[PDB]
This record gives structure tokens, sequence and C-alpha cells, in this order.
């Protein structure tokens, strides 16, 4: 249909020729510069509608036995719950706080230390972005390392059927090579850039829908393309 395809609700991303590091540092030193103006003009939880948006464009699954990880205060976790019920649904975060149903059965754990099991949908929604005063490989590899996290989980036997997988830092030489290898694991996935997501951000998803090779083309065209509307929306 005119709604099931796009770019309606997430961007159009064809790959292209160049080096997403590269520019992903250069419009992230870009942005530190910016004066408060700039970067204002540019710039339980909400986290559920995000789900909800992200579940939809993957044609609404059927979850089962589903693992939160990085859960927070709960937005995504409770979408599950009022989808399926709350027995299917374990959160895991470090207790900032809890806002959801406490029915959910949750595990107070850091995602690095947590041996993954086997389950039928993964959801992570961890990750942050840096303030400008620090030197931008902070934010690369606090970033990078948390996906590694998601990592044993995607490569475990039997790998998971349904994953929504935030990826913060998308241009790093260790975010899109974890992807090029879920694909490979998995048969399936799509990375992508919603819509409406503030451009003061770098946020990509990577979803269980049908393969979308060429990852690292794709980002280069999201950092080109999300450096261009940061620069559009400037004064005057
Ligand atoms: N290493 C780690 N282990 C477990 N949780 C972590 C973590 N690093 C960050 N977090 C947690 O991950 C959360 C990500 S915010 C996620 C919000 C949630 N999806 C919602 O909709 O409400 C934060 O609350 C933070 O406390």
């Amino acid at each position: 249909e005119v709604y099931k395809g796009d770019g309606y609700k997430v961007w159009k991303l064809e790959p292209s020729l160049g080096d997403p590091l590269e520019l992903g540092r250069k419009t992230k030193t870009e942005m530190n510069a910016m004066t408060h103006d700039e970067f204002d003009r540019m710039k339980p939880s909400k986290g559920y509608d995000k789900l909800r948006v992200l579940l939809d464009l993957m044609d609404r699954p059927r979850l089962g036995t589903t693992v939160d990880l990085c859960a927070g205060r709960g937005g995504w976790s409770e979408l599950v719950k009022d989808l399926e019920g709350p027995k299917g649904i374990t959160a895991v975060s470090l207790w900032e706080e809890w806002m959801a149903d406490p029915a959910i059965h949750r595990i107070n754990a850091n995602v690095k230390h947590l041996r993954p099991w086997q389950v039928d949908t993964l959801l992570f929604d961890g990750g942050e972005a840096f303030k400008r005063d620090q030197n931008l490989r902070k934010e690369e590899n606090f970033n990078d390392s948390l996906l590694d996290a998601v990592d044993a989980w995607m490569m475990q036997p039997v790998p998971p059927r349904n994953f929504v997988i935030k990826i913060q830092v998308p241009y790093t030489q260790k975010a899109i090579a974890l992807l090029e290898k879920w694909q490979v694991k998995t048969g399936k996935g799509r990375l992508v850039r919603l819509a409406g997501d503030r451009l003061s951000n770098t946020v990509m998803y990577f979803l269980s829908v049908r393969l979308e090779t060429q990852i690292r083309g794709r980002v280069t065209t999201f950092v080109r393309e999300l450096a261009e509307r940061r620069k559009d929306r400037s004064l005057t």
C-alpha cells in the first residue's frame, strides 16, 4: 500500500559513496560548535509511542517471550505488556526509574554482565548522546561497548525472531560490522532512520524486517543528509 511502503515515516536511504565515520565526526564537530540558538532551532515514558511506530513498521509481529534490554523507565516493556500481557516480557536495566506496570518481571543487572537466553523478541533501547565538551571518541566507544552487549543475544544458537535494536552511533566501524554480522546470522534486518526523530542525534533502529543490505553506504547517505538538514535549519 501507500502506507506499508515509504519514505513516509522513515527516510529514504539508498547507498552512497563516502566514509561514514569521517562524515559523522564532521557533523558532530559542526554541531558542537553551534550557538545555543542554532542548536535549539535544530533540536510511563515517551518510548512507548516510539516502539509502537517501530512495531507497526514491522507489520505488528507476535512478540511472545520478550527481553527488553536497558529498559529504563519501562515505556517499551509497558507497550509489550499492553499488547500481549505481562507473562512474556522481562525488563533488564540498572536502577531510572521504573514508571511502568509493577507486575512486569524485572532484573536489575548490567546488560554487559548478564548471560543471554533464548527469546522470541529482543528489544534494546540503550545508548546516550554525549555533550559537546568531550572528545568524540568517548561517545563512540561508550555506545560501541553497549552494542557489544547486544551481540551475545544475537549470536546465540537460536537468535531472536523479532528484534528492535537502537543504534545510537551507527557510523562507527564496530556498529557497521555488528549490523552486517547480525544480517548474516539472522538472514534479516534493515537499518532505518525515523522521520521525526531529533536532528540533534544520530539514532537509527535495526529492525527484523526483510533484509536490506549495503548498510555502510546507507549510513553514509544518512549522515550526509543529516548534515544537510542541520545546516538548513540555521538562521537567518
Ligand atoms: N550498562 C547498562 N546496563 C543496564 N542498563 C543500562 C546500562 N546503561 C544504561 N542503562 C539504562 O538504559 C536505559 C535507557 S533509556 C530506555 C528508555 C525505555 N526504552 C523507555 O521507553 O522508557 C537508561 O535508563 C539507563 O539507566
